[PDB]
């Protein structure tokens, strides 16, 4: 079989077979040699000893609270030190891109090819004696036995941070932009050619899905008005394929960029937010450029809007995602003087560890009702029953639920949870410590040491035999959390640079476009570094409720 | 009309219109402030004194070659003179890039869709009163007055620098891998969504013509063997749709990577060449590595004849254009410590600069035989007739034309350079002067400063009143050119940046990718850095010819 089932390369070494059972490590530029780029230079023998451990990091991040109250009021030194935060990691990722799903090695086919998710880790070959390599029995455990054993959700576990529905929602909202995963092809395809943060579950993926759902006057999109209330379009009127059951009424089947966003009322809840910042914005422009004609109304406050969504997740979103005591800061002006490639592309497991289905609660409590799945799923109705101000008051209050920690999958989303662990296993991933080593993080040596407890351990080590087999998806949601936090390292080590990578390899953060004049003036500017979710809501919803990510 | 149809911002400050009369100037990071960003920052102050003029830089590396020839022997010193070549121009290309032929303000539409070529200088507004803006008259002089009085060709003006038939017919299949005008939807788009070197003239713009065009054993593209001479194959034999006149025979219809490579045999020569030469690199990866399947077999060579031709065109290609005594060098490490941006975008500037049309003959001048225009196109049958070796014979010492200096255009492509100054008219160009200033040079103040001459100077004050809005591309063939070169200033000031961007971008470039793994380990790695003109011609072509660009 393949001389590289082994993955005896260290240290981002890549390997190659050189004969039909020989292999060869290629160390360059990894700061090691010798056969399996294990002995490493003097430099980088320093850069070791001095170098940090994540849970050190991260300690200092949430404490001394008194000393990130000096530094978050000193603009020279918050900018400094989020100059560092995000020139921290700084090789991680691949960019350009490398491998994927059909490509354990570089090829052309592998870059030029939107469709495919890209990788972190080449797959595994597939006349490998073992599903993660040579390690471990000749088949995995079975899924389900995995599922329901240390998956599945015993008792509602709420999240120690305190992250709310509203924060849950506008994670599933913002992240299904790029994760448009194309089942027609299979799970490392993507319909998502943007590849990014490019608002095309707002606006639609192609130009013509776009210009159904535009009204072609003052650059606003279709809406219609229900009560005094606007909401997005019908199918019928913009002739927009949507994703909706035979049995929902004609006005109930609204439509917006992304066709799967009638499945959830709370999806179709930030769908309306964001129809109406939009047409707002388009109203603040044409104010500010009467002589401007449609086009340039709808593209300029595109690019306000992108902004927006990259504004508000960094300093609302991944600030509570955190737990810092630092603010972090949107400024583009920070990568300006620094190594940094303004493109990106979104990886397989990426997506993968975005499956936060732990997040999701028993009832969806609004107002004076709790819905199951049953009766929450393509009920359009009860956001236009209850209307947004009710929902977003309702949905900040609410509690969600654990992600790391264990035992705290929903039911309902238990063949979703599954499907996760087996186009893992389609899709040929390496085992956990392989991501961790991929990562500069130190591998697991025990299941208890994965946990941090005794019980879940036992029943994995029964199921994987090896700590080195053990599968990606399932190690992330029974990982042993932070200290009061809601993911464990994995989570966060991998997904903090995934995450700032399509974050600020936007356009828009390129110094040519980072400009006034980009959004129409320093008007469209000041919308973008002004914005935040409190003000989305409090801008679009009736009465401005207030709202947040956290219930406090 | 649009307020900024004037062109008022200066020093690549961006122009807004605030009102239906007004505008404003955004002077962010250009070193210059007021209201047309016209007043310098001190440091620029500076910074624009000591700036040496493009014309003394270029005397520079054109003279003193004994100290060259010492330069081009440290290899510390060759590297270090390089890697300023390579940032030397560190803002003059937008990367990402910005507008396009119908977007002259910063959007989505214009960044994601890559059926668009960009644009350097956005398009001229579509209700200014003039057609460069506010100069000049109403309508821009007939362009075909424009293409007799001081393009067409009287006497063949060879190339002083001289450029061969293997430089032209190079030149032409190289380039047109990512210059494929989408005609269907017009010329300001493309059919190359690559946008640089990935070799889809040979490969494939699609999967499907790929896969329509493989052999899948060893990793090889298909082939016919006629009179133990490989050739590509046949439409009929792989289904690819290719461009031919309807009186060519199903034997003659080769089948390649590029649609339209049948209609000219010069082309169909490298297409020969480069498609052997993929299969060599096959035979040699398969004896390294005879585990390997044929799928990596063919990715992998599609790598390295991209470095191959990377390397080829900077070393050989490039170096022969700018007749520099310094010998330039292909090497991505040079780039590793510095910001460059490993994506491409190709300009519509950048494919108009290049129709360099004056580069071609009167006849195809091959062994005993002068072809015509007439005789040659489609005419696959001369390629069959003589061999590939009586091609490289008869290129390498057939000269090239002079494409500056005015009035070199065959007569038997006047309708190509017709079309040249009508759809740059066609997708709103702006001035001459305007792209001047865009690439930090200095206008020209008469049209005899800008031919070097006062009876072609004459003529086009006659035809367009005005220096200000004289068009790019005829100016870019009348101009003065450089001594005993072949372009003049502007088609260097603007195609250098435009053509190291689109090689040093290429991915392959990268960090993670320049290693000797992604190439199939040190034997393949070497076959990248030590490709040349010479060795294509020599490894594939039987008797191994000597060739290059000169003689
Ligand atoms: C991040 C938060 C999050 C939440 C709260 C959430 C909540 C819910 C939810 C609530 C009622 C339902 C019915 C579902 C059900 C699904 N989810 Co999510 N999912 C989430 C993250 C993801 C991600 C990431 C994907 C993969 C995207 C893709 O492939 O399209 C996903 C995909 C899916 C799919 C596509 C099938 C597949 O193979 O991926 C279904 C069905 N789901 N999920
Ligand atoms: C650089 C060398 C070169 C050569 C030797 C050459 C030789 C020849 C030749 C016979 C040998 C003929 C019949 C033509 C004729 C044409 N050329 Co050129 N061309 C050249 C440079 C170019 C370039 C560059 C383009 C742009 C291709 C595009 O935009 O699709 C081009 C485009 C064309 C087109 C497309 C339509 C248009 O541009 O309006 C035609 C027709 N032509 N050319
Ligand atoms: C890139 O832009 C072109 C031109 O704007 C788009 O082509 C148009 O597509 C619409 C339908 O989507 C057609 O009705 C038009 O006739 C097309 N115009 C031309 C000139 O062909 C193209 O779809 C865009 N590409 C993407 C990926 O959105
Ligand atoms: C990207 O890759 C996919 C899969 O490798 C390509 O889709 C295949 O296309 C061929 C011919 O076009 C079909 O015969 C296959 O059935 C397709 N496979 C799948 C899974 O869809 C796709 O064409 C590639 N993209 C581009 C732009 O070439
Ligand atoms: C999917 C994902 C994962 C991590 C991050 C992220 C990014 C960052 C920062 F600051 F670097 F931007 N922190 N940070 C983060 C840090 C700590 C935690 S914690 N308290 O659960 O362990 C949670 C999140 C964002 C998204
Ligand atoms: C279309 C085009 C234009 C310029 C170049 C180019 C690039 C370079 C280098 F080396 F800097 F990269 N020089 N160089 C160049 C420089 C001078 C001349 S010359 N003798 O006609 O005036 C000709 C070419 C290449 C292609
Ligand atoms: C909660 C709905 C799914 C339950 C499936 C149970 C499958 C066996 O799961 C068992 O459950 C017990 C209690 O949680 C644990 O003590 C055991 O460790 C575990 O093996
Ligand atoms: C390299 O790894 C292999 C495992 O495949 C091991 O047998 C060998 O001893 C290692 N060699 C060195 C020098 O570490
Ligand atoms: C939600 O759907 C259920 C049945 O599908 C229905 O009884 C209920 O009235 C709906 N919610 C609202 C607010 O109408
Ligand atoms: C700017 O240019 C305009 C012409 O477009 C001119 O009228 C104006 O006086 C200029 N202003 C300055 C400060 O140079
Ligand atoms: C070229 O074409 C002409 C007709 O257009 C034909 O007579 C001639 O034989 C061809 N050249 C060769 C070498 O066959």
């Amino acid at each position: 079989h393949h001389p590289c089932c082994s993955n005896p390369c260290q240290n981002r070494g890549e390997c190659m077979s050189t004969g039909f059972d020989q292999y060869k490590c290629d160390c360059t530029r990894t700061g090691f040699y010798g056969e399996n780029c294990t002995t490493p230079e003097f430099l980088t023998r320093i850069k070791l000893l001095l170098k940090p451990t994540p849970n050190t990091v991260h300690y200092i991040l949430t404490h001394f609270k008194g000393v990130w109250n000096i530094v978050n009021n000193i603009p020279f030194l918050r900018s400094l030190i989020m100059k560092y935060v995000l020139t921290s990691r700084p090789y991680l990722i691949d960019s350009p891109p490398t491998y994927n799903v059909h490509y354990g090695y570089k090829s052309w086919e592998a870059f030029s090819n939107l469709s495919y998710y890209t990788r972190a880790l080449p797959p595994v070959a597939d006349d490998c004696p073992t599903p993660m390599g040579v390690k471990g029995n000749k088949e995995l455990p079975d899924s389900k036995e995995v599922l329901e054993k240390v998956l599945l959700r015993r008792e509602f576990i709420p999240d120690p941070q305190g992250s709310n529905m509203m924060f849950a929602f506008f994670a599933q909202h913002f992240t299904h932009q790029f994760f448009k995963t194309d089942h027609k092809r299979g799970p490392g395809f993507t319909r998502g050619l943007g590849h990014g943060v490019d608002l095309n579950h707002i606006y639609g993926e192609t130009l013509d899905r776009q210009h159904k759902l535009r009204l072609f006057k003052d650059g606003k999109l279709k809406y219609q008005v229900i009560g005094g209330e606007v909401y997005p379009p019908t199918v019928k009127d913009t002739q927009v394929e949507m994703i909706y059951p035979p049995h929902i009424p004609e006005n109930l089947q609204f439509a917006v960029g992304q066709e799967v966003f009638g499945l959830v009322p709370g999806l179709m809840m930030y769908a309306t937010i964001w129809l109406r910042e939009h047409n707002r914005v388009c109203d603040i422009l044409k104010q500010e450029h009467p002589e401007w004609g449609d086009e340039q109304l709808f593209q300029t406050s595109r690019l306000i809007l992108i902004g927006e969504t990259i504004k508000i997740v960094i300093e609302d979103y991944v600030q509570h995602l955190s737990g810092y005591h630092f603010k972090l800061k949107f400024d583009p002006e920070l990568l300006f003087n620094q190594q940094f490639q303004y493109q990106n592309r979104i990886a397989s497991e990426f997506n993968t560890l975005y499956h936060w289905h732990p997040l999701l609660p028993d009832t969806f409590n609004i107002e004076d009702q709790e819905y199951s799945f049953k009766q929450f799923l393509y009920n359009n109705s009860i956001l236009l029953e209850h209307g947004l101000t009710q929902f977003v008051e309702s949905f900040t209050r609410q509690i969600a639920g654990r992600v790391a920690g264990g035992r705290n999958v929903p039911i309902a989303v238990q063949a979703v949870a599954k499907a996760s662990i087996d186009q893992s296993r389609e899709m040929k991933y390496q085992s956990l410590n392989e991501y961790r080593k991929r990562f500069s993080l130190k591998p697991y040596t025990s299941f208890e040491e994965l946990t941090g407890e005794k019980e879940m351990a036992a029943e994995l080590k029964a199921l994987y035999s090896d700590i080195d087999v053990m599968e990606l998806y399932p190690a992330l949601l029974v990982e042993k959390p932070r200290p009061d936090a809601i993911f464990g390292e994995t989570m966060v080590e991998l997904g903090a640079p995934f995450s700032l990578k399509g974050l600020m390899g936007n356009p828009i953060c390129s110094p040519q476009y980072w400009k006034p004049s980009t959004f129409g003036g320093e008007v469209g500017f000041k919308i973008i570094n002004t914005a935040s979710i409190q003000s989305l809501i409090c801008n679009n919803v009736k009465g401005c409720p207030f709202t947040s990510f956290n219930v406090q």
